[PDB]
């Protein structure tokens, strides 16, 4: 249905560059229904981190959906709203003294990532979080309201969700990872591995080894939201790349994708300081 915002990200024939890349049939979250991967997609995904002798994926996903919800709506019930407005907050130190907190919090969803804190940074980054993307090597404890979106880069990452909410047996991947987390099982969502390959193939055109968490978060919000505003992406005005509180990816090519999306009004970018 056409959205009721000023513009709608889904709208075709605004930009053929967007229409070529956006695929409305993509499902960005894993469910029991959608979890079968095509062989080529599965082989691509195993190659990202090259784990030795991974456990069978369908067995892992079965066990995963004994623990966390296995029948989420893949677009997080976007069907029940007419205009969903989202803020996607990256980690750039361009948010320092930006005073973007209130405008960030004014959105329906606020999506954060990795170990980025809000505590003590609220005036700049906001206090609201509806969804927060993590992987085992870049988790921090989340407030209890917050949906955790696990972005899996290897079979162990799904195993880790199982373990860290239950037995606490996985404490190491390529680095130490938390053996337990406090996040409630009902608040966990799983980014679909096929949607990672869609991001890589169609949005990044095969640039990088695989997509960064920032660009995965952006394309995910193109699908789940009608209006998307980006904060904390890019360097600051002095050209520094640092975090606001403290190769594998092609950051130039990903940056250019977000610049082009902004130019066609499919997102807005707040550049900060
Ligand atoms: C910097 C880099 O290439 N990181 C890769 C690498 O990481 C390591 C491997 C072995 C020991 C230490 C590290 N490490 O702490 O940097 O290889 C792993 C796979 O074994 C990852 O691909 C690292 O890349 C990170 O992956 C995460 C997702 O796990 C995320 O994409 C980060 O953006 C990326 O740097
Ligand atoms: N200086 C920065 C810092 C982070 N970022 C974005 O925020 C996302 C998460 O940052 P971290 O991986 O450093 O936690 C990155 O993958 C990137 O797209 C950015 O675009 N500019």
């Amino acid at each position: 249905r056409p959205c009721t915002c000023t513009r709608c990200i889904e709208e075709q024939r605004v930009s053929a560059w967007f229409d070529e890349r956006f695929n409305r049939s993509m499902q960005p979250l894993l469910t029991a229904k959608n979890a079968h991967l095509e062989e080529d997609t599965y082989k691509w995904w195993l190659r990202l981190q090259r784990e030795k002798q991974p456990n069978n994926l369908n067995d892992t996903i079965r066990e995963l959906f004994q623990v966390v919800p296995g029948n989420v709506d893949p677009l997080l019930e976007k069907r029940l709203v007419s205009c969903r407005r989202c803020a996607v907050v990256g980690n750039s130190g361009n948010l320092k003294e930006s005073y973007y907190g209130p405008q960030i919090d004014s959105h329906d969803f606020v999506l954060r990532m990795n170990k980025a804190p809000t505590e003590g940074f609220e005036a700049d980054v906001g206090s609201k979080t509806t969804h927060h993307f993590v992987y085992p090597e870049s988790f921090r404890e989340l407030a209890q309201e917050v949906s955790m979106i696990l972005v899996p880069f290897k079979t162990t990452d799904l195993e880790w969700v199982i373990s860290a909410t239950t037995t606490g047996r996985i404490s190491h991947t390529y680095v130490p990872v938390p053996a337990k987390i406090k996040v409630k099982k009902e608040k966990i969502l799983i980014y679909h591995p096929a949607f990672i390959k869609y991001v890589f193939d169609r949005w990044l055109q095969g640039h990088g080894r695989y997509p960064s968490t920032g660009i995965l978060s952006v394309i995910f919000s193109l699908h789940i939201c009608d209006e998307v505003d980006l904060y904390g992406f890019g360097a600051d005005s002095k050209g520094n790349w640092h975090h606001y509180w403290e190769g594998v990816h092609d950051g130039d090519f990903e940056s250019n994708v977000t610049t082009i999306l902004a130019s066609i009004n499919k997102i807005r970018i707040f550049k900060g300081r």
